[PDB]
């Protein structure tokens, strides 16, 4: 069954969409003279059992001026995909390090179907506590050859499709009081194209296909992710499901939601939003990038949306901060 | 049995890899007053039966001016992942069109294991048949609202991965005489980190594992794509296998390959290369970027060797017209 599902999506994945007319993108052509940053990093294990690595970024004319902002960036992929050392998130971290200034924690987290949900919120909340553990312990200043100054009181989380999904669950958990992880303070959470699910489906997930998502792609990652029997109204995929977490008894730290037009995932994410925008006492950012398909910040480096969406973070950061 | 290969894909596919070391890298800083270029695109099929579609790019202000050539883009993904759509590999075709003033045409192909190989091949092939049907009967007209003009007698196939092995498989297929498509002419040949296979392992083969490929992922790769039972020392994995073409009798047209220094691949593609160099009548250029993974040309856009690959294909081509 689980093998059956596995050979279905292969199919999906790399099925992609046939343009019905003509379009036009534009293009950064090569230019001399670009403005350049180094960026050190390593990684370590932050979860010995399960063997689960991190990767750490230090901007490094940065750090030398000031005690750096933690982010703590988890990559999308649907539960199924992704590792921090894959070109296409390390390229993403290596921005997020150099253009926001910050120290970037990048963690592995178990995939699904071999680990279905809640184990990938389970290690996220293991990033947060080895986290907690290097800053109580001066970990720190043996992260890299040199010394490294960070300030823990001034963390975010940045996550990415599932990793947005993921970002929610631990906004929720220190938001409900239930974890606290003193000195480490988590100021506010960036959701990008945040991977929620419903049973039944928005106008937008009924849409289009876009270049690489579709409907049935996401619908099979929620079957290979929720446990066995689990519908797409599990909490775990449905902030809004009849179980889900009563969320206006819960003080959730400023959110920032962005999301491409033309995304399946931007009216459950639109509607996340406002709904959390009339609860009050909760400061929630929502932004569209219009004509944008999933990822277009990390798809498309060079491109304009993905530089603004960069100055937005780091905009975001400072008014926090 | 293939269900179980499934399963053991994803496992590799996203495991990753752990840095011994603290490392650095280099990052391209945003940058006001870029310059930019439009580039015009459409879907169309190309073979129907198959369903099988493939994307025409074409650069606005570079086919006002002359007769464009024409790029043969095949992407890679190890026979088994994939789509012209992919925000990847449509981030890269639209850097070839741009860069190279090129038409470029990007196909989607059959995928292992569903349709092993050689279906890929075939599918190739049906691709530069299409292509020779557009030519002789002025469908060049009618791929864009507007007018395009081509240059059929200067064709250049680029393939990446997977699609080197093609681009090689093509390679053989015209300069045995086999298949021949005037006005249809392909100057050169262009094999980006070509996955080419063997039972023997080379040194690199051995070597470190990278940021995404591993030697069980290739391995598996040719497990799912090759038909069953099937070596490695097939020809359609390995130029140089027992029962692969005699190339000494063959005519290839000029070849570059170009390979990243830490690439598992590396050797294979230097052995393929050198070994057609000794041939005579051979031209072949070998290009190793030194310290560099596979696939670093469309996995960092903005980087320094990404714009020097394109540099060097465009001089290729030059070269060549």
């Amino acid at each position: 069954q689980v093998a059956e599902d596995c050979m279905g999506l292969l199919q999906l994945l790399s099925n992609g969409t046939v343009l019905r007319s003509e379009s036009i993108d534009l293009i950064t052509q090569q230019i001399p003279f670009k403005n350049n940053q180094t960026v050190l990093f390593k990684d370590s294990i932050y979860h010995k059992p399960n063997n689960l690595h991190l990767r750490l970024y230090k901007p490094i004319s940065a750090s030398n001026r000031t005690a750096l902002p933690v982010v703590v960036f988890f990559h999308g992929g649907g539960f199924c995909f992704g590792s921090r050392s894959w070109p296409h998130f390390h390229n993403f971290c290596l921005t997020l390090a150099s253009s926001l200034n910050a120290l970037v924690v990048s963690p592995d987290y178990r995939l699904a179907p071999e680990h279905r949900l809640p184990a990938a919120f389970e290690d996220a909340e293991a990033v947060l506590t080895w986290l907690w553990d290097q800053a109580v312990s001066d970990g720190v200043n043996h992260w890299f050859e040199d010394g490294t100054d960070v300030d823990f009181d001034r963390v975010f989380v940045v996550g990415d499709s599932s990793g947005g999904n993921i970002a929610h669950q631990l906004a929720v958990r220190f938001g409900s009081g239930s974890i606290e992880l003193t000195p480490v303070r988590v100021r506010g959470y960036v959701l990008m194209g945040p991977f929620f699910g419903g049973e039944e489906r928005t106008n937008s997930e009924n849409g289009p296909s876009e270049a690489l998502l579709s409907l049935d792609l996401l619908d099979k990652f929620w079957r290979l992710s929720l446990p066995n029997g689990a519908t797409r109204d599990h909490h775990m995929a449905n902030p809004f499901g009849p179980t889900s977490p009563t969320l206006e008894s819960i003080s959730l730290e400023p959110m920032l939601v962005i999301v491409g037009g033309s995304e399946l995932l931007r009216d459950r994410a639109k509607e996340y939003a406002y709904k959390l925008k009339k609860m009050g006492g909760k400061r929630v950012d929502y932004i569209e990038f219009e004509n944008k398909e999933h990822g277009f910040y990390s798809n498309y480096p060079s491109s304009e949306a993905a530089e603004q969406v960069l100055r937005i973070i780091g905009d975001f950061m400072n008014n926090l901060s």
